[PDB]
């Protein structure tokens, strides 16, 4: 049932600014995110680790908060002015959404904020104002072998994936990329503010929950380094897919693992979009290049599994089963079937996984 | 066992070429030329002679149509004139059959010998060649994915610890191996150059020849090929990568041509050129071994590779391992893999990692 | 004397978006350009060639149009919406400024534009409507080893660097960075509206001219090659400067001379500038890692040598003198200085370049 | 003659250049460079001295920085094939008339039997075998660097007489793969190699015996870049004497620094196989601007200038012999020099001036 385009005007968003994950041991994710994966601690204590990119100049991109089940608390989009919080209010109050505005923040190194229970059921967050800290963007004094840069994308699972796309169009968002098939059924949708591939996308599947959270690199090299080094920890079953080359947003890719599961992407070299008129470029479901361009075969772990996500009031939101139907299923299940050239049986897979696997 | 001659081995410096039997010499060129960017030494209807950026050797790769897709001959060069003689003098001890041919098998080579060696695959030794125009620097020409080097042979052979104590005797030192706790042997590297290997033999039937190597300047220049056959809509012809190997640290990428011929890009191993470099020996079920983040064999890694012929042209018959199968004990239904040795948190068992089984 | 602040709107400028330079020999351009270079051709004929970089979907980054002398005939900006060309226009006529509007274009692949003789000398345009084309952004079997993939920005000689940046701001330009001395004196200075350190930058000298033309690589690497290809080719004496890392910018960089003496910069790994309170950096012009992060020496002829620019009439524009002080005597002259750390004489440069060189 | 004769006695295997022991005046500032701003690895350390391997080494030291009054180099060790090396490098430079001292223990720790002798052109060299071996730090990516320097890659002499000293160096078993020469007749520089790289050791002309350089290689370009980059944030970019670039001869991408003592250290990656015996020659004139940087960037004239002090085997700093030959500064960047891009194009030539419109300060 369609959201409707409230009569408020959107909020000016951005880009994504940071996520709000809640971890069960809050050493062992320290371990993960700063030991082996090279983020700057903003800030630390006994419940929370605040940690930025190498290019960042707000307070940080990621907030770990200790707390009894893993889960996203927020996805938060900085937004243009100060004035575009109120904005933002009215836009989701229009909506019929639960929202929540704190003058002086919900977490260290943010001013004034919204936090909202959207249609789809994820906490978002809107600020304007944040506590500005060094830029460490020449500190090659600093710089890792595996360096990871910026933030650059929220991926959101959903059930209905265009009734998503159409509110967050209405939100401003622009889809650049898509998977559907001929029959009429949408697998996902990336989306942007920022001009880069997205700032958010929504992959189809039960929800809601958080599929994961991407930064960037500056080039290749430094994404088979987190690799290497994670064999040189003996963590190298905390690698769930990649590296590799994505077809959709054409970037260069891996997924790990957190020590609660959350999924993590490391990400380089997508495209501009921020002209208005960008091309939208659908892929076919069954193109086998269009998730690993090099036709590698997509985990089955990536389709099913995900994060919890919470409520304003710290519960666990209630997921709705998806209805449409399964990339999985439709691409590597036992019904499944993909291609490398469209037409050609040659190089097709027919109930399983390209490169000789069958699902586990 | 294969006795040690009493006559000298010859010195040999290095892997030098491949001869490649293809059904479609066009298909093949395509491939070769078009796709990877070899440079072309000399080419007719018949035969098309290849070579890699830095070489200054005729070639590396020589394609040669026939019937049967297979390998002709694998190729090295010895330090002397004198050396040919000597690999003569030795394969005769040995046993074996040997050809002689003053001025060569193929061209661009001189003197040479071909025997079908005790692992009854065709090994060429020489020292004569043709030089022509190094294109170390020819940026001009330079590949965003150009392969500079010809690395290294690796061969299926079905008994490992009997071509290793072979090939040692010939000269070749080994560098790492690969074996389980109950002492059966899966595969073993060994070197010439001083790089981590010449050759190599992969245990399984045969005589086959597993692939041919070669290598590139940097990591991103395997990402390209990667990229190139995806914008080609070959992708399917990607069989395995890319990956960081355990075994040789190697960055590494498997690809199949025309025929089925599995080429390996390879970059960035160590250096084993003193004599008392350490050897390293793996555990079978370490699943960090082959690709050292994880990923899971390829089956057809396992189980396909290509023929190899006699000094008649005839397809050499294949002897079948007797020994444990590395598929079968690490991917196979009874078979397990590790990340940590002794823990149960990271194996994979009757099945492959990242949530995969046999297809 | 100051450019006034207009009463009517500002045209929302996206990015930039192509040049066109006037060039005396259209085959040996093309080898530079295409053969060389490798930038693709959208389209040619015996008058201009089309150019785009990699990943680009409009018709063109670069119009090579024969002509009698070598100069800039366009510096062009796309805007956000067909209505924005309207707005440029009102504008630049409330500015005092030639104008010309032709509904189908002055170049091949662009639709409604304006052109305007703008408050510095140079000739800029507007535009929305352009011909899309096929964006090769995943067109591997093309892909060059130094491929150039994006437009990033232009450079303008313009003899006093604060009126024009005034003009810029007001235009829509926020300033990223700058070169300024402890006397009161700026340099130069960079700004940008699509969110990278800049899409035009303002560097003192006589004026107008046009300093240089910037496209984007992938990694560093791909700069290199360019270097490598340039000697193999026996054209080294083309590679005017670098390559090299920038302080302003952060920037991995290389400058490059086509046949008619236009110089190219080769860019990559600038940071993101797209919230709106980016904090601005200035550079003193006495630090030697300002321009080069390593202390390498910026080349004479990149004080001096810069392109002419062309009037609507094509008529070549008339240099004005710089009468502030120039960056080339302050610090690399005979009476000149820089330094490596702020106030330390070990490092510090007296009356020559750093590295051991004086001026030739 | 000034030939150096060659022994009758049997040349030692040389395997490769294998480590350099550096007299450091400031220990604690000497480890800042080497290990904190270059990553290389801890093998031991003393309040006298501090040893030091690349990535990808198990033998037990690369470098050996040891405090003393005056900074220089110690000794250049190659290693050899066999213990029996040792005895066979003895009796050939006590054939050549020089100074030798064997200690059977080694002189310096990790190093067992040893010999160090004054070589024919006034360098301390030494020849070993027995080394101890360490953890090979090859795959500890947890440990490695943006700008990790996986091996050591050679050194290169500055020597008055070049091809004086190429001689002896080839009847001890080097090979020459490049040179510098002129249409007269002078050579400028020569490298020459055991390992099947472009070179183990180099001859530069000019007053010697000094060290020029110790070089370590990166596996990539972008490893090199990232020093640069480090040593800007450090704002010691001073310390960054020429590069980085691609060579002409080598055909190897580069950078040169310079240590706190102002030992020289070049940062190499990517030059091709030289094992085949065959190995074709690559001979360039001292004119091509082209030859030592690909790209035409002006070489820095310190870079010809300024070479480390050696020591002899007492201790002492050796005697410096001044070249009479030409100079490779003066005939390409000095007032009466000349180098081109197009060998007879003036159009890229440069006359009395570097490239790029630089001359020297
Ligand atoms: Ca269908
Ligand atoms: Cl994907
Ligand atoms: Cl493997
Ligand atoms: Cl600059
Ligand atoms: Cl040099
Ligand atoms: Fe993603
Ligand atoms: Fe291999
Ligand atoms: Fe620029
Ligand atoms: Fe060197």
């Amino acid at each position: 049932n369609e959201i409707p385009k409230p009569v408020a005007p959107a909020p000016d968003i951005l880009r994504c600014a940071y996520a709000e994950l809640v971890v069960t041991d809050l050493a062992k994710s320290r371990n993960f995110y700063v030991d082996v994966l090279g983020l700057h601690v903003s800030y630390e204590d006994e419940n929370q680790i605040y940690l930025r990119s190498f290019e960042e100049f707000i307070h940080h991109n990621l907030v770990l908060t200790k707390g009894p089940v893993a889960a996203l608390k927020a996805m938060a989009f900085r937004v243009r002015t100060p004035e575009d919080v109120d904005k933002a209010e009215a836009y989701y109050q229009e909506l019929g959404c639960r929202t929540e505005r704190r003058k002086d923040g919900f977490v260290k190194g943010i001013g004034d904020a919204l936090r909202v229970e959207d249609p789809l059921g994820f906490p978002y967050e809107f600020f304007f104002e944040t506590t500005h800290v060094e830029r460490l963007h020449m500190r090659y004094d600093l710089y890792s072998a595996g360096e990871l840069v910026r933030l650059d994308h929220f991926n959101q699972v959903t059930p209905d994936v265009p009734r998503g796309r159409k509110y967050l169009e209405d939100l401003g968002f622009r889809v650049t990329e898509d998977i559907q098939d001929d029959e009429g059924t949408t697998y996902a949708a990336w989306m942007h503010r920022k001009g880069t591939v997205h700032d958010t996308a929504l992959t189809g599947g039960n929800g809601p929950r958080l599929h994961h959270v991407a930064f960037s690199t500056h080039e290749k090299h430094n994404i088979i380094q987190i690799c290497d080094k994670m064999g040189a920890l003996r963590i190298s079953d905390r690698i769930e897919r990649g590296p590799g080359r994505h077809g959709v947003s054409n970037a260069f890719y891996l997924f790990i693992l957190d020590p609660d599961n959350h999924r993590i992407e490391i990400y380089t070299q997508d495209y501009y979009t921020g002209d208005p008129d960008n091309p939208t470029i659908t892929w076919n479901v069954h193109d086998n290049q269009r998730r690993d361009w090099w036709g590698n075969p997509v985990v089955p772990s990536w389709y099913t599994e995900a994060s919890k996500v919470l409520d304003l009031d710290g519960n666990v939101q209630e997921i709705i089963e998806r209805t449409d139907d399964s990339e999985l299923e439709v691409t590597i299940g036992a019904d499944g079937f993909s291609f490398t050239r469209a037409g050609d049986e040659d190089g097709s897979y027919h109930g399983q996984a390209s490169k000789g696997f069958k699902l586990g």
